[PDB]
């Protein structure tokens, strides 16, 4: 089961409506940030959602001392309404910055 | 910064309805994605994404002579063991889809 | 081919005070130079400049050549640490496309 | 120092002329298989060579039970002469197959 993954791992996404974080298993490719319900990379291969990097940017992130959050901004209507913003939370500042920087270089 | 192998329109047959429906498909190293349209800037959410690691391509038309079969090895979008039939515009176009899919799903 | 931008740029030599032209391909990781734009037959970069080791500092203001920008080396690679290479595009508008992408990539 | 890495790790490349293996640190992106002298991802960033995937294929590999080798074939003149073949050796069959399958899906 090869896969052109640039980064993978669990992230929590804040829901503005549910007022809580939903954890998923995320996989970054050159085209999409995909969410899967689980990390079973051999069997769980229908994405919950696929966010097109061509129309997303990463804007802000936590300053080191949770300090492990970043914002993904939508430039066009898709999974996210144009102009709207999703907040992600990683395990640590360092992990967050790995996600942030990898996303940044694919969304310039 | 895209990474796509092939893109274009395909018709997918319904086994039960015995009819074809058309979509815009994008083949990447990981998925066969279907979109409603070819507008990569405004049509951003795949109708479905078929994981290649769970599929094989089995047969195709000989020189419509533009069909090929995608077989599901595991449950996903397609039930395990089932088969979806796609139709391109020409034999030559179909063979481009097939030859890439064959390598990707080996 | 996963690329952000491609096109011809002229690179100035500090000491020779002249420009030389190449075909550049900007990816998330590198600014690559090739001799030509033939991506099927010209396969080996003349040089590959790692973006994580660079920053872009200044660029020309619009004339209203206004098409230059500066790439600064933060570490020793193709360019010695602390040194600067100057590139020239065909227009201010083209230059700003290069600069704006580079600014984001090298932040 | 973010980087669009699909896979990275040490490989040994056989030299037909030196009659020996040369070890390098390899990084696979969607565009190239790069070799670096070392794994210092923060400082060693001039590739020793960059092999364009658009004109390479992977042809054969070892059968399990060294059984950790694969062949990279050149379709065009570049680092390798058109029609010529380079042999790589990984640490294990499993590692080799990870390299082989990741290369295969980027070179169809
Ligand atoms: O959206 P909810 O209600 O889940 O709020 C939380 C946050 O979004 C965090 O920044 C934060 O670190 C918190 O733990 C806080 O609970
Ligand atoms: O071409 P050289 O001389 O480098 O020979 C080697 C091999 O090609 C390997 O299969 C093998 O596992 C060996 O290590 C052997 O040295
Ligand atoms: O430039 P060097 O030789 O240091 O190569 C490294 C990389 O540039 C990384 O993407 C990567 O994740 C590596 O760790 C790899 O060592």
């Amino acid at each position: 089961h090869p896969f052109t993954e640039i980064k993978s791992g669990f992230l929590e996404r804040r829901s503005k409506f549910l007022k809580s974080y939903s954890k998923g298993y995320y996989v970054l490719t050159p085209n999409f940030l995909h969410e899967f319900k689980t990390a079973d990379r051999k069997k769980d291969l229908v994405p919950v959602m696929s966010l097109a990097l061509s129309e997303c940017t990463v804007t802000e992130h936590s300053r080191k001392n949770s300090d492990a959050k970043f914002v993904l901004h939508a430039k066009q209507n898709g999974i996210i309404r144009r102009g709207h913003n999703w907040v992600f939370k990683a395990d640590s500042y360092e992990s967050m910055m790995s996600w942030f920087d990898n996303l940044k270089i694919l969304t310039s």
